[PDB]
């Protein structure tokens, strides 16, 4: 934050914009963040690469411990070398955790193997973490088990490039962000923005355009969620659609994805200013909390 | 900056981004001093509209305020400018992480016209040995082209006015880390900055440019300077502002470019430049201003 003298019209006036200001009259303790990466993603080093990309955006030093959910065998040299057990961490406080998407879309709660590990992770973050930010399908997995949201599925894949606005234009969360702005989707997970106005007290900061709640945060900050992928890679969707067409699914190219529709072309990354802007305000207004 | 285990693949695939990585070898976060020279006719709003880019950091940003002109110059006392404002021989023998210097209303006047020129010049020769890193906005970019490589001021055959697209040259460059490939940024210029101008006659390495062939951002390798061409500061109405009172004054022209919606100065313009001004500034501050 800025510190100038106490009546420069710069005070009053960003504080009415919800910007924490210091006067030269008054006065921080600024230690490294400790955050926790739970990887639920099957290509674990892209994962890492794409949200490590992103938490490297900031000038506070962010240490980095990566959790896995069970011990099911990535390299197992990997994930031995690099990552810890719940039980390895579960006397610690975090500044931040990420539970990261998971390919389990399609998969009822009751199905899924680790659900037990993922109730029990959730339950410690209320006390031991300061802000989880929950990514794709953890959202869905965390709306059912913080506030007993049934699944909710849509009848094809949400898969694109979407436009998007905010709802709050002086919140932290959202800070720096265009009025409309692009972010990714690869989801079959239903969000409509009125399932979570109806079902929680969560605040949505960002819609997509057809009504889907995008980012969405609890006023304690204890808890943030992102519907979309904007840590993906300019060709992390075109991976997909090119393994579903080679399978025979013949499905449709992801929305406003390839240059003129056409799989032939290259896909640039559209979404990365708003993907570089959020991670960078979770960690600086969410992760890190000045007062 | 992340700090992981040296094997990870984060490291040498992230290093391989030009991207700084700490690395499990040992883990304090100074206050960064910085100094604007304001140079703007709305000397508040100006204030205003940098300070809201420069509060966007979790690091500590002491400002000191300057100016260029004596108490004495003026036929009443400007109050705002003796409260809150130094000169130069306050702050001559002080250090600073960061310099802005604003761009100023001196597009049509000859440098050795320019009534402060002398200490523009003194300014800018101090801030080689007493700033880490110096922005220059607009006219402040032709000053300092002047004076740092003898480059003659150049001047627009028709003056630019509205919301302009742009692309990165570098995808790995700090200054532009996280800018999309293309996007938008304000112009409101006569100043001309053609890219080849800048290639041909300094050393400075261009960012961005306007689709139209114009350098946007530049800076140094040593990262000591750095430029800007537009003004991704301004809120949604400053171009709107000047537009009413260029038609109130009796000016017959045309509306902003690609600014009101529908090009309709009915409709409220929206600030479609505000999420790569605060990448520009937030890198500037984190990777030029904070360097270690």
């Amino acid at each position: 934050p800025i510190r100038v003298p106490d009546e420069l019209p710069a005070v009053n006036f960003l504080r009415e914009e919800n910007v924490f200001v210091m006067t030269t009259s008054r006065a921080q303790e600024i230690r490294p963040l400790k955050v926790l990466i739970l990887n639920l993603m099957p290509k674990k080093i892209e994962t890492e690469n794409q949200f490590l990309r992103l938490l490297s955006n900031s000038p506070l030093q962010v240490d980095i411990q990566l959790l896995r959910i069970d011990s099911r065998e990535t390299p197992a040299e990997h994930l031995n070398n690099f990552y810890c057990n719940f039980e390895d961490i579960q006397d610690q406080n975090f500044d931040g955790l990420i539970v990261t998407g998971a390919p389990l879309g399609l998969v009822e709660f009751n199905d899924v193997a680790y659900w037990p590990q993922i109730k029990q992770v959730l339950e410690w973050s209320k006390d031991h973490v300061t802000s989880t930010l929950f990514v794709c399908w953890a959202v869905q997995a965390a709306l059912n088990i913080l506030y007993g949201i049934p699944k909710q599925t849509r009848t094809e894949k949400l898969s694109g490039v979407y436009e998007h606005h905010i709802l709050h234009p002086h919140a932290l969360l959202t800070r720096g962000f265009d009025d409309s702005f692009l972010a990714p989707h690869s989801r079959y997970a239903d969000f409509p923005a009125a399932l979570i106005r109806d079902y929680t007290d969560l605040e949505i900061l960002a819609e997509t355009e057809e009504g889907d709640a995008y980012l969405f945060a609890s006023k304690d900050k204890r808890i943030a969620f992102v519907t979309g992928h904007p840590e993906y890679d300019a060709q992390t969707l075109a991976q997909e659609f090119f393994r579903d067409v080679e399978a025979g699914l013949d499905i449709d190219v992801p929305y406003n994805y390839f240059p003129h529709n056409d799989p032939q072309n290259t896909p640039r990354a559209s979404w990365r200013s708003h993907g570089n802007l959020l991670f960078t305000n979770w960690l600086n207004y969410y992760v890190y909390q000045i007062h």
